[PDB]
């Protein structure tokens, strides 16, 4: 079971496929969150490729 969209993540890894991916975005107490599944396909892919390539 992969993180969902929207939904708060420690690791990068712990997001679904390319399709979602970990960011942490700038304004963590004065915005909504710290860091959250995003649609980045080409980000979470050139990502994993050289992190997650393993797994």
């Amino acid at each position: 079971a992969c993180i969902p969209r929207g939904e708060i993540c420690t690791d990068d890894c712990e997001c679904c496929g390319c399709d979602n991916q970990c960011y942490c975005p700038p304004g963590s107490s004065l915005g909504i969150f710290k860091c959250s599944c995003a649609h980045a396909n080409k980000y979470f892919c050139n990502r994993k490729k050289e992190k997650c390539k393993k797994a």
